[PDB]
């Protein structure tokens, strides 16, 4: 449908290919790090609603709406959850964000990584509360992870990077497109890194350029984790990734990656749906949240 | 600001004026009644999201979004709540829907009646869980109430109507504008009944904004309506609301408070996009409002 890939999810080329093709400005490191903030005497998070006027290239103005969530102690409060609960990805299980969220008393929960809509298979790298759920085998998509010592990681990782046991990843999830790198829009570089020069680069561009519902995760200079969500509907309402990156750039976000969007985009506040999903409740025309894969959860305990 | 009245809330004329000026087709009765459904073997409610394309008279298209909530046993599950809890109106108290809702474990809660934004005074008639909270003194605004035997009441009521003790109101709340009467748009009649002959009321009707409404369908189920918006920028005007509910087979409905007051709270969590700002920031914030319309367990 609105997926970035037509055959298999992710590029076929290696991490060294990604490294050699990135701009000299970033040296030879294909990721960014930031020590997580440690505000253990603060509330867990801040949930912010925005309704903003967006201008597209044609000059027409549109209203968009969504949430920005700030997490003050990411190491202790952020979890990557399998659909429905532990073991969900092994069963190709799909489940609403709310249902999965209620397994951990999540204060805020958003849909997470990409999945195969036909088979329900989880995609990308997945580490959930210290447990390796899925090793993609070094597939080069944008990554977000939290290491055991509190380091936030954004960008492109090798299979060796994610399997390290010195300072192991305790949370890891994959998206598609690295939106911001070091406070700069990184979409053009992401297209080079995350699409196959061979198999249908056009469909990947349409995924970037079309407006839709979108979600993203990033961080600011203070080490706070930033969750982004904008409601929309592919080719009808919402934002394209250029607009998402600019919006986050103006929110002082340093690094951010794009997570699953379209009808998957869901914002759940303390177990209740608090967004407007795009899918229909067939055969009726009411709107319904989608059964999705992994979930990004922010919990109190 | 976007209030329907510039001086005092409500028209200056009596219920006798409303009766004398209403259309001949409706006789001398200025309200509608409907036995509430009592589906005790159904879920308490069904809350559905809509995102729809609306066209106005000028032909321009806009997207609107909100919720429709159906209540299967209104008598046992619907409550009109005072801001913050019992006694809130006596103190001119204003409070978030979310805060007021947690005093009754509301599954769904929306902002309720109109209030004075400067003093915080509650407006209209208010009966909360069998308790008479406010007697407006016969002010002729659109009313919604539930009587003890399960009768749903919509429309214009006299002071004698609300003080009756034979089959007394257990819930009662006032809005502004009777949107639908007997399945027909009733906005022109509402302007006649609820405004003084002495433009500002018309603008309140015609401008687009966030809106909320309560009504019922042929089955006696109660319908809660909410559409997000911002006065003169996004949302719907009352003509569009009446048509939207009319196409959902709503028989009678009244317009409740809108604008920045419009709030939809799902299981204690804010689940809409309010228009007010979190001053001095540009984020959006729910407003501290007055009475709340609450849907709770039986
Ligand atoms: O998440 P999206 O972009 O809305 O795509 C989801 C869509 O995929 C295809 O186009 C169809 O199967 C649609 O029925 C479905 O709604
Ligand atoms: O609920 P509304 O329609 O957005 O109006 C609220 C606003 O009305 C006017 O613009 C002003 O008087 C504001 O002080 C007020 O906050
Ligand atoms: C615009 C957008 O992000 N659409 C996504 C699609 O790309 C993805 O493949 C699918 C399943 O993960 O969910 C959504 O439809
Ligand atoms: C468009 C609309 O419903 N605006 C209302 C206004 O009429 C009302 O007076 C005020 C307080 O009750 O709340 C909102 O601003
Ligand atoms: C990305 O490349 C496009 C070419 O499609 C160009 O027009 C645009 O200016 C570039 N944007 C950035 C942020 O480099
Ligand atoms: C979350 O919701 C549950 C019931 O839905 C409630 O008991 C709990 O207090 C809520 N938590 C917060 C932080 O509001
Ligand atoms: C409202 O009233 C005016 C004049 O009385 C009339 O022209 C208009 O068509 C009416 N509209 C509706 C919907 O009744
Ligand atoms: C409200 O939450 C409780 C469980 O926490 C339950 O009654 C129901 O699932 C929820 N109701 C709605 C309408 O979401
Ligand atoms: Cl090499
Ligand atoms: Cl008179
Ligand atoms: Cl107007």
């Amino acid at each position: 449908g609105s997926g970035p890939y037509t055959k298999s999810h992710g590029p076929s080329h290696s991490h060294r290919y990604v490294r050699d093709s990135q701009p000299v400005a970033h040296g030879t490191v294909t990721h960014e790090t930031q020590a997580a903030s440690k505000h253990s005497n603060s509330p867990v998070l801040e949930s912010n609603i925005f309704i903003s006027d967006i201008t597209d290239d044609s000059g027409t103005h549109r209203w968009v709406s969504g949430h920005i969530t700030e997490v003050h102690d990411p190491l202790r409060s952020v979890s990557v959850l399998e659909p429905g609960g532990p073991g969900g990805c092994a069963h190709n299980h799909r489940e609403l964000v709310e249902v999965t969220a209620k397994t951990r008393k999540c204060l805020v929960a958003q849909n997470g990584g990409y999945f195969d809509t036909h088979t329900g298979q989880c995609l990308g790298n997945i580490i959930s509360d210290g447990k390796l759920v899925r090793n993609s085998g070094g597939i080069q998509n944008a990554q977000f992870g939290i290491r055991k010592d509190g380091t936030l990681v954004f960008g492109y990782l090798s299979e060796d990077d994610i399997l390290d046991q010195e300072n192991p990843f305790v949370q890891l999830i994959s998206g598609v497109v690295w939106l911001l790198r070091k406070g700069e829009i990184y979409i053009n570089e992401s297209i080079q890194a995350e699409s196959d020069k061979t198999q249908e680069t056009g469909n990947f561009r349409h995924f970037v350029d079309v407006i839709s519902a979108r979600t993203a995760v990033g961080h600011d200079k203070e080490g706070k984790l930033i969750l982004f969500h904008v409601d929309g509907q592919t080719d009808v309402r919402g934002m394209n990734l250029w607009q998402v990156a600019k919006f986050l750039k103006d929110q002082n976000v340093m690094n951010a990656i794009n997570l699953d969007g379209g009808g998957s985009a869901t914002y759940v506040l303390n177990g209740s749906l608090a967004s407007y999903p795009s899918d229909h409740c067939n055969p009726s025309k009411w709107r319904c949240p989608r059964a999705i894969s992994t979930v990004l959860c922010i919990h109190e305990r």
